[PDB]
């Protein structure tokens, strides 16, 4: 249902390929590899670490984490077609696993992971399900483990304008404030909760991506259609405008179990 909605609309094969063109090979979220390097710059792991990636997409994050640290990485994604694409991009590596499943019904042992990592995925979850997920994450982390998240956030709903309301409604996102998000983590008894509103950084990423799209329009049109170009172009224009005024926000969260 949730699964069917995502597979048949935002994350159709063609939809993901369009996103990948602008985000970067193996990525479906902003900044691609370069942002991932920054997000993980203060994370310490090694070959004995176990990592969970919630909403693993095309697998770029898992590929990088395994490359940088040698860690065991397990990616969960609800879209079967996306997981199929991810599995075609990795071979001969028994420390990278991609699995098609709803994270809300997936079972993991308590005290299992050194790092639980998620990039631009939890926006798809209802508010009730965000709280349920972070309770599960708390159990699944080792005592010494870390939670690391980036996600779409927003200003308070009361402040949304007509265009943003419509965007959120059609995407079926649940966008909360950075502050409400941090409060959920605190309510789940995570420790050392750090939240950052990185909307300015995100704005910079979006501008680079927008410039890339325009400068490679001929290549894009060979691959796709002008209709899809216009949708992407207008989509990024709106996100640049709405991130600048913090109507749509980009949140970073890090916390520990103890
Ligand atoms: N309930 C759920 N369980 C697992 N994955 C989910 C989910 N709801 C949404 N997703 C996944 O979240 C992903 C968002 S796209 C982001 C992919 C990757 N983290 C990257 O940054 O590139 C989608 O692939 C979608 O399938
Ligand atoms: C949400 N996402 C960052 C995974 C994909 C892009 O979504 P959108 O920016 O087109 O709404």
């Amino acid at each position: 249902s949730d699964k069917t909605f995502l597979e048949n609309n935002q994350y159709t094969d063609e939809g993901v390929k369009v996103y990948e063109f602008i985000f970067g090979e193996n990525y479906i979220s902003s900044g691609g590899l370069e942002a991932t390097k920054k997000i993980l710059s203060d994370i310490e792991l090694n070959e004995n670490s176990k990592v969970l990636d919630i909403g693993s997409g095309l697998g770029g994050g898992c590929m990088y984490i395994n490359e940088k640290y040698g860690a065991h990485t397990h990616g969960i994604d609800i879209c079967s077609n996306i997981v199929n694409m991810a599995n075609e991009r990795v071979s001969g590596n028994n420390k990278i696993i991609f699995e098609a499943n709803d994270i809300l019904t997936k079972e993991f042992p308590e005290n299992n992971f050194d790092l639980i990592y998620s990039r631009a995925a939890i926006l798809h979850l209802s508010l009730e399900n965000k709280n349920k997920l972070f309770q599960k994450c708390y159990k699944w982390l080792k005592p010494t483990g870390t939670l690391l998240i980036t996600d779409y956030c927003a200003t308070e709903k009361e402040n949304w304008d007509d265009e943003f309301k419509e965007y959120v409604k059609q995407r079926k996102y649940t966008l909360i404030t950075v502050e409400e998000y941090a409060d959920i983590l605190t309510a789940c008894n995570f420790k050392n909760v750090v939240s950052k509103d990185l909307s300015d950084y995100w704005n910079q990423l979006l501008e680079v991506e927008h410039k890339y799209l325009h400068e490679n329009k001929e290549e894009f049109l060979k691959l796709f259609s002008e209709k899809k170009f216009i949708s992407l172009d207008d989509g990024w224009s709106r996100k640049i405008k709405d991130s600048k005024r913090k109507m749509q926000r980009w949140g970073y969260f890090k916390a520990t179990k103890n």
